[PDB]
DNA sequence: GGGGGAAGGATT
DNA sequence: TCACGAATCCTTCCCCC
């Protein structure tokens, strides 16, 4: 197997270059407000003009103006970014039948139907590159490897605008002198759990006696920390398929009436069949989150399919379950779908 | 004890 | 951002043989 991972630059900042080339060179912030209008917002993402000076992702608006106060500042135009991802997404199709779209600016691709070794690999990374920047003016970082992980560990130290091959040799190394935490699927718990255990890298989980571990971050962690040392993981290149589905929103304010939740339930199970589309749900659950942030749910299985009418009689069901039989008062309300037919 | 299943906490 | 709330793992509890 060889795979290829496409990661697309600092993105969004990058389309509102391409969409107003006259940005390009000067510092560029996007800006996001999540539905919070009231205040300045905060950085989405800038570019690499921006981030020299601090600019970086995450702080709020007020903040980075207080660094760069000229610099350009854009809200986010979401449904362009969606727009200019899956235009682009359909040009990597092109060069394999095996790709995952992983998000917005991800994906992967096997490419091992056209490429067996990595200098081809790397020229087809190539072709990709110029490809992506021909038609949509995008400059991306392409990171190549054996398997998924080390593709995407490859993009990580590559970006901006790069292109890295990690070959056979350089994963055994890696393996050995790679930060544990910077594998993907590690983050700050299991990284601090496995260094109390003294992993530090990939290639000491080989010499903990895997109950151990197993017992500090889980089977299918361990399983998967230990694939990786042992130079084993090859999971495929595939569209996942979720095993659930739904949707949990937030009230304006505390409520234990049945009459005021059902509104906020009934928008939660409205977004949820969107996001269903064609897929047919047996099981449905109602996610009830407490004001202290705790989870309180129901769930019920049928033998056929649920209506969407079904949907609305059983969660109003399973929410006056969750009312008769917890007495915190709830400020988040929901539903997820699993179970799915065919 | 443990098969079976649901609640709901934990993690990315 | 795409990592606020979705999706997924998985421990704990509980029924009851
Ligand atoms: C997208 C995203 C990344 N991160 C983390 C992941 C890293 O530690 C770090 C950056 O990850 P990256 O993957 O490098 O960020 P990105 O490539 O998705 O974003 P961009 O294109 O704008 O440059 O921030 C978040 O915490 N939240 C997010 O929403
Ligand atoms: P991991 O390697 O740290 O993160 C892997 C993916 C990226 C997004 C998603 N994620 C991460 C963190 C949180 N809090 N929520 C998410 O959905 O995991
Ligand atoms: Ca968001
Ligand atoms: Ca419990
Ligand atoms: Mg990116
Ligand atoms: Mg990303
Ligand atoms: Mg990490």
């Amino acid at each position: 197997m060889i795979v290829l991972f496409v990661d697309f630059d600092y993105f969004y900042a990058q389309v509102e270059e391409v969409l107003n080339p006259s940005l390009k060179g000067k510092p560029v912030v996007v800006c996001v407000f999540s539905g919070r209008f009231e205040d300045s917002g905060a950085v989405a993402t800038a570019n690499y003009e921006a981030r020299k000076f601090g600019v970086k992702a995450g702080i709020p608006i007020v903040e980075a103006k207080k660094i760069l106060p000229n610099a350009v500042y854009l809200p986010m135009r979401k449904e362009v970014y969606q727009q200019v991802s899956s235009r682009i997404m359909n040009l990597l199709r092109e060069y394999s039948e095996k790709i995952e779209i992983a998000s917005i600016d991800e994906a992967y691709l096997d490419i091992s139907d056209k490429v067996r070794d990595y200098r081809e690999a790397y020229n087809l990374g190539l072709e990709i590159k110029n490809k992506i920047l021909e038609k949509e003016k995008i400059t991306v970082t392409v990171g190549i490897s054996k398997n998924k992980v080390f593709a995407k560990i490859a993009a990580d130290m590559a970006k901006p605008n790069g292109i890295k091959v990690i070959d056979d040799e350089e994963v055994k190394r890696l393996i050995r002198e790679l930060d544990i935490a910077d594998v993907p699927g590690i983050g700050n718990i299991t990284a601090e759990k496995l260094k109390k255990l003294g992993i530090n890298k990939l290639v000491d989980t080989l010499s903990i006696e895997f109950d151990k571990l197993k017992g500090m971050i889980g089977e299918a962690k361990a399983k998967y920390l230990i694939s990786l040392a042992r130079d084993e993981y090859n999971e495929p290149i595939r569209t996942r398929v979720r095993k659930s589905i739904g949707r949990i929103v937030t009230m304006k304010r505390n409520s234990r009436n049945l009459e005021e939740i059902k509104p906020y339930l009934f928008r939660a199970i409205e977004e949820s069949y969107y996001k269903l589309d064609k897929r047919i749900p047996k099981a449905i659950h109602v996610v009830a989150v407490t004001e202290d942030l705790d989870i309180v749910s129901r769930g019920r299985t049928f033998p056929h399919g649920i209506s969407k009418e079904t949907a609305y009689s059983e969660s109003v069901k399973l929410l006056q379950k969750i009312l008769e039989e917890d007495e915190r008062k709830i400020r988040r309300i929901g539903v997820r779908f699993s179970k799915f037919i065919e």
